[PDB]
């Protein structure tokens, strides 16, 4: 009945390993609104971490889910197939950028998708190594933790994660890492630790999520594409977070001018239901022999119809266009707040994948994690749910549903504005 | 909308890597019945691979899920908590064997569950290695494929999986591997490849699933518990398939006389919805640092209320007792069929985790995979969905819902009988 | 100038990790005789661990070393070549078993030899994995420690050695490991952990050295050759200790009835000078890209002429024949002693690679390591230098120079006799 | 004989993997001169690759070797000890930089030295990972190949070498890598791939050998020392090539104003005889349990006395001072040449570890591997033996024995002078 009472029960029944950003227990929600067990209402700007681009319980999505719930919820596709799985795969084959034929594998979590994307690139190229970028995030399975460019706290006390994962530098001028540096950092790997003939794939987020909402430029992605082409290396675009419309296009790669060989997706693809997948070159996808791709819950029937409905909703409700409008509105509002607060050293973002980075006295060398965390706390006190990110915990991101109403856009910014103001005195 | 038609589309849009045991597209289901897209009815003895111990769309479970769909489907627990996740953890801490304080983490798939249990075991012991058994199955992520005692097809063509996973022999007298050999193979690892101080844990299925439905004796499990104790090794019981009441007790470990340090669960735990978790000795669970455990969909709201309801159903409908009664009825009918078919060299199983193993001319060293495959095919033509298993593909298992009707017990056995009779012709 | 003071100095200058079997400092030696700094004389039955098959400072060898010492000692072959290196390779190409063209590489230590043989096999098959046997010993580099079937003390406290090295069972009837068991253990790796297409080679000692002087039968070696042939796996014969004529033939494989794809050699090859090498099927040896192989001291000029002279000595002095007779005289006297002491549960060996194993009350399950240690200690008190081995340290081995004098043979046996009598007294 | 005839036999008996810089077969050598089988005389400016700082067959060294050759050549220190080994360890413990107690392990090759240094660091810190630098060279065993910052052609076709080796950038202002970049690259590893608590050691060459004769500054070495101190990481200085006086001090670290925890040495330590070793902080060296450190040839008797004699010679003949004088003469000579040849973009070196780097049209971005190779070829025709190096094969190094006469210094410079003039014609 009370948040604290539940937090106490949480401390006795659940390990501390599982962090709790907001010590609040949600009871119900709708679109951009969430009510806790105490009846307090909050404006959701986190969206279950980019999972709710269509909002909490989108009515069209729920109706689809209820219909399937009347038919069946599980059989395990590998044993007995079913249409929602097949249908979504065909739709994904069409929506993911690429003029060649694609095939889609459905799993359940983003971690699984990345895991499987890599397995596939290995079977296709008959190579074992992979390259990932600094500040990257790909999941919490041993292998994805190795791909993830961040050790603490995910691996603390555990020891070293799986080898044969090499680290390249993600391009980021704001912090002195040029596109030439990033590209140079890959050749360095080829020259020092693993030749091209041993690299199955280069995994990259078109727009890093946990890494701080940093976007790759089309130019860079084009260089990366040519580099992979030259070495028979599979380009894996991890769009688990950037995908499903966040950047203004269904997939961020559509704005890069090049197509990846494989793409992983999840989170917002099903608008609040467990589903993930991999879509890529048909022949690369088919490199794995029959029986080598599976998963009990893979492509859960309910989640499949949810995803299918999410995609219809994007089309009928013009969410991509709104995503872009929202991003502009958000960026204009934040640049306005920025004028009165030098700590805001950057307002960026493609589509609605918006973020601001805080710096101690505008020094691009002094990340202000203290201010960042304070703003998140004050925002919560004012009924607004926020999340931070970045390898230094000084980036504030906005992952509010694309279905957000205009008045709620102003409300959220006004609250953010008040937080910075009150953080002065 | 015919099976053949849908299969053609399958080959065009989905990777062949995703095997298809039965070329049938299920449309709807109810308890033990499943109807395909052509309207044909089937008796389900596979159960979505031990995922439906409470049957397809159990009314109580479905009603709980429908109620929760009016509240919320996702927030990501680590950001905004919710009570169903918490409640399930409290209940699992009590239900999982072990007379000491315990804590639970919820994830989404069995693979993730095994992944996390190992991460936890590693953090608690400050060690990196792990020992798994021959014929074991633990998932399809890079690391769990290594734990999995089977390379083909699971990880074929992909190159070698993560090292620092050693292989022990699972006790199996039917095939000349005594418990002494099994215990001896663990010491062999200790002396030849990895000292006890480098082994965080020994992962074992109380009853092997894909491995052939081979059960560990209480005596053996007890020697294993003593061995882990002497060396400070965590005993991880993988109960993703043996759990959720399939053996007559909620968890097979209850029948072993000893408690593991960690236990993984999934599949039947939520009767048709994506959920999994890890329950273990509180001090071991707490070893991971704050923020080190987490996944986007982990402990999904809908899945949780579903799991809670499954637990209530087991109680209200006496499913554990029924599991045992069902198992005895099954083995007896199978033994009656064996009187007329030597090829059946063994009938076995705890509770309702039943299987029979085929041999050419009853020669216990001549796995009869051709016949096994023939029985599955014949069964399908008679409307019965079955699954085989075992390293040599000569084991037929029964994972029909525990909520099976008396008549369906007669029907499935009768069909099987006809299959052997019509094959012997 | 006393052994005691030198040992004290040793404790302050040299790491304890370097063990000292005998706390004696040798000053000079001749053939089978050794004198310590205190002028005491000993009979060497250890031969610097199978390094002095031609005895300490064989005059013909020394004369050759002296002649080369006037010319040059080092240029580094890969930079500026020299004849002794080339000539030795040519001779080894002829001497190593295998009725087909071969090429040879010279390195410096047995460890490097195994390292290179594996590198060569990997380039030749395009595979990364290897299989080695229980109780095997292949060197103390990271990789050769992974290949070695013994963790402590070789790796104690160091953590886990390089992965992708799988363990098979060495055939050993005396301890219940049948040949069928050995072969079956290889297929187990193929099924549970690494498919044949990922195994570049199987490394095996025709006769295990540190492992207990257990020899492989021709029948077994033949099955192994067949198995490797079927899968295109390189068979690597590690003859660093079994080679250089210790078994009656120059290389133990000659007595197996089949040829390995690669053979490693060191120790006795150069009668007490630092040299090692790898000899193998020409096509296989050529797989490595030009400039991929190298080592600074590799094929040291002085060690080469010593090796070339050692081979001449073997032919001119019929050491292969004397090896067999020495072996026979040793076994006879050891069997003689065995009749009075049941502890000696087995006398075995090919050529002069002779050993006896000790058990508590002839109980093949109670390895008498304590008695073994006592015998070594007692023999030392009597002026005889011996060495033990075997995973349980209950194996006494004789590695006395093949050039030993008949009276010394009797002398040696008498001492061993006296040791057993006085121990059991 | 004929060089070419010997080369033909070489191509038939030895694998192409063993490259041949100079297609010449040496017969005799002395100090700085080498005579091939055709009787042709050459001035040696490569020194067997920095193995002959005291020149070919230094008379004092040969005499000691002959004296030991009359006593014994091998017993294997672990079985029976001998004074030469002990004496060398005692002397290295005091000469190797480090104001604290040290212990020394003697092995045989530089590769083995690095292998053991890492093994020791791992046992001492109880961690498994290591960090190495770009362009580094540490040996050709699997593990040292992983430490080595160059894949082709060492690893070609073999697949990926051992994991858990992370790449840092070596400071090299000439090519755009600042010391800040170098240190930053280490923190990048701590943040992205391996936490400090998992890093047992950071391996570095005070002056990179094969990497291009690029030296670390005291300032940088001091920052590195401070970083290691802060995390309890062992700083291993691989002075196999930089050691034994090449830089003007016995070890290059002396000039860094800071001491390493472990130092590996080989090459010139024994002036042309197979010997290598590890000298480091005593408690660290002793972290390995007895029996854990070994090697058959380790600390070969003859090589030990040669090494002890080399040490006396440096003192008696003032080679350290001569190394600095020689370097100054070479650099002055080379600078004069560079006044007429723009392709020479840099003249550098500590003591007598001298090198010049070649660029096309004097552009640091355009390495001239072709000119470099031409100079080597022309130099040889003129009777001068040279070696090149660097990741882009455009670096000419000088490793002539420190015992060279002024006339020969002038002669070598003149020969090099002509090559450039004649290469531009
Ligand atoms: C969220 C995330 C994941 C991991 O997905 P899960 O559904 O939590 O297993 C993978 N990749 C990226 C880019 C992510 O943001
Ligand atoms: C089914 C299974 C798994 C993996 O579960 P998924 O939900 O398919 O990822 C793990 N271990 C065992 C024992 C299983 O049978
Ligand atoms: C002695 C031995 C080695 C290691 O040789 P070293 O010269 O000490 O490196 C390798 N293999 C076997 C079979 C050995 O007995
Ligand atoms: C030469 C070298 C080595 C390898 O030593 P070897 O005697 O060839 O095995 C190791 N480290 C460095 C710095 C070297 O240049």
């Amino acid at each position: 009945n009370s948040n604290k009472e539940l937090m106490q029960r949480r401390s006795q029944a659940i390990p501390r390993g599982v962090g709790q950003i907001h010590p609040i227990f949600a009871d119900r929600a709708e679109n951009c609104r969430v009510w806790d067990v105490e009846g307090r209402e909050y404006l959701d700007f986190a969206g279950g971490i980019a999972v709710l681009n269509t909002g909490h319980l989108h009515p069209k999505v729920v109706a689809a889910v209820e219909a399937q719930l009347k038919k069946l919820s599980h059989t395990c596709f590998q044993v007995l197939a079913y249409e929602p799985y097949l249908e979504l795969c065909e739709i994904m084959n069409q929506k993911v950028p690429g003029d060649f034929a694609k095939k889609t594998l459905l799993v359940t979590t983003g971690s699984e998708a990345v895991e499987n994307a890599v397995k596939i690139a290995r079977a296709a190229t008959k190579r074992s190594g992979t390259i990932a970028f600094s500040g990257a995030y790909h999941g919490r399975t041993h292998y994805t933790l190795a791909l993830t460019g961040k050790v603490n706290p995910y691996s603390a006390g555990m020891g070293l994660m799986p080898g044969h994962v090499y680290r390249a530098l993600y391009p980021c001028p704001l912090h002195g890492i040029s596109e030439d540096d990033a590209i140079a950092s890959i050749h360095r790997i080829f020259k020092n630790d693993a030749a091209p003939e041993d690299i199955a794939a280069i995994v990259i987020e078109p727009v890093q999520g946990e890494g701080g909402f940093y976007a790759s430029s089309p130019a860079f992605m084009q260089r990366l594409r040519a580099l992979c082409d030259e070495h028979g290396i599979m380009l894996i675009a991890d769009e688990v977070q950037s995908g499903a419309g966040r950047t203004g296009t269904l997939f961020a790669m559509e704005q890069m001018g090049v197509a990846p060989d494989l793409t992983t997706f999840a989170k917002s693809i099903a608008g609040g239901f467990p589903l993930a997948g991999v879509t890529g070159r048909a022949e690369v996808m088919d490199a794995v022999a029959p029986g080598g791709l599976g998963g009990t819950y893979a492509g859960n029937p309910i989640a499949c119809v949810a995803a299918l409905e999410v995609l219809k909703v994007f089309e009928q409700e013009n969410l991509l266009q709104k995503a872009n409008d929202l991003g502009q509105k958000l960026k204009d509002g934040l640049l306005a707040i920025a004028e009165k607060h030098p700590e805001i050293g950057d307002v960026r973002g493609l589509g609605a994948m918006i973020a601001i980075e805080l710096f101690e006295d505008g020094d691009h060398n002094k990340p202000d994690a203290k201010l960042t965390a304070e703003i998140v706390a004050r925002a919560r006190d004012k009924g607004l749910i926020l999340l931070s990110c970045g390898p230094y915990y000084n980036v504030l991101r906005i992952l509010v549903p694309l279905t957000i109403e205009d008045a709620q856009i102003r409300q959220g910014l006004e609250i953010i504005s008040q937080c910075f103001d009150e953080a002065k005195q």
